[PDB]
This record gives structure tokens, C-alpha cells and sequence, in this order.
RNA sequence: CGCCACUUCAUGGAAAUAAAUCACUCACGAAUAG
């Protein structure tokens, strides 16, 4: 499922082809070169995201995973993870503010985590900010016109529109959140 | 040299101002499925 209907964007094509919309205008919005992964921990919690392997977001993601995963010595903060989840709407507003997006992201990550212990994790914060901004830019480039035209479609049911319309900012936030949770899941031992 | 007192008895200003507003850790673990 992850390879077919998520990584290869076969949800979009299949859903449109079932209702016989398809057509060349929508086919040019089909996206490929994507990585999709899910992590089902022993409990039933799924961490599932998809990202483009074209562009700088993938290389920043790989460098972050190389950086903050301990070997067998940059330090990792675990409370940023719950900040991403809880403050997702605020991060969406900050990302959608185009003119001052980087400045607002830095100010938000500085005003939160504004304590003495957080001075040692400035590298993590700025890495997260840059990766999130890159992910949002690639997301908007890949999805904005697609979402706009899907919204205007006159035969699609609201359920299909909702499962097809991908929010550019929340998907980037979720990608960063899942990357951070994968880092924490690798790092933390039950000791 | 002798005689002798009456007065006046709080006003004006400052009446809180800045720093920190939660932080870190745990965000499921096993068993039952394969």
C-alpha cells in the first residue's frame, strides 16, 4: 500500500479514474519519486509520512537522521517532538506566512524552549526549521494547483475530495514530527 | 524699674515596577497473532 497508493500517488489516479475524470489536465499533476514509510510500534500507533526524494528536503532529512541518531555526539531533545504535535496549527500559520516564514519559525522555536537547558540544542532547532521550510516549499510546489483544481471538480464527492486534498503545511509538519519520532525511537533504550 | 501675652499643629510627590509563565524524563511495555 505504501509503495503503490502513497509513494506512487496511485490514490489520486485510481480515485479519479474510477469516476472517469482522469483527463490530461489532472494527469500532469501526478507526482512520483516519493518515499513512504510507516512505523507501527507494539501497541498500534502508526507513524506514517511521505516525502519527495527530489530536492533538498530528502538530503536534509538524511543528514538529520545521521546527525541525531546515537552511535553505539550531538544531543537530542525529546520535548520538541510534542511541541511539533501540539503546536501544529500555529506552525501551519507560521509556514503559510510567506514573507517572514523563516524569521517567524526561528522566533517561535526560540520563544518556546527559552530556558537554560535549550542552549545546547540550537543545532537541532535550526535543522528542524530548515527541514520544515524546505518540506513546506516542496509541498506547495507539488500540491497547490492540484488541490485547487480538485476542489473545483464538479463530480467528486466530499469524502473523495477530503481524502485527496493534501494540506501543504500540515503534511510537512507531520513529516518533521515522524522524522523526530523515528530518531527518538532509535535512540531511546528501555534501560 | 513695675506689670504682661497671643499666635500658629501637614501639605505636595512616589501607591509598585521589571525577570522567569513551566522545564526535563517517560508519549506506551510485555503476553496472546506470526
Amino acid at each position: 500500500y505504501l509503495l503503490e497508493m502513497v509513494a506512487k500517488d496511485n490514490l489520486f489516479k485510481y480515485t479519479l479514474s474510477n469516476k472517469n475524470i482522469l483527463n490530461e489536465n489532472m494527469k500532469r499533476f501526478i507526482l512520483k519519486n516519493k518515499l513512504a514509510f510507516s512505523l507501527q510500534k507494539h501497541s498500534g500507533q502508526i507513524y506514517h509520512t511521505a516525502m519527495s526524494k527530489k530536492g533538498k528536503s530528502y538530503v536534509k532529512f538524511n543528514m538529520l537522521l545521521q546527525k541525531y541518531i546515537l552511535k553505539n555526539s550531538e544531543k537530542f531533545l525529546s520535548s520538541v517532538i510534542q511541541m511539533i504535535r501540539a503546536h501544529a496549527e500555529i506552525l501551519q500559520i507560521i509556514l503559510q506566512n510567506e514573507d517572514k516564514r523563516t524569521e517567524m519559525l526561528k522566533n517561535y522555536f526560540d520563544n518556546n524552549f527559552n530556558e537554560s537547558c535549550h542552549l545546547g540544542y540550537t543545532g537541532l532547532f535550526e535543522d528542524i526549521q530548515t527541514l520544515l521550510c524546505l518540506r513546506y516549499q516542496e509541498n506547495i510546489q507539488d500540491y497547490q494547483n492540484r488541490n485547487e483544481i480538485i476542489q473545483q471538480n464538479t463530480i467528486l464527492t466530499s469524502d473523495e475530495k477530503e481524502i485527496l486534498i493534501v494540506s501543504p503545511a500540515m503534511d510537512a509538519i507531520h513529516t518533521i514530527f515522524t522524522a523526530l519520532q523515528f530518531i527518538h525511537f532509535i535512540n531511546y533504550n528501555k534501560d
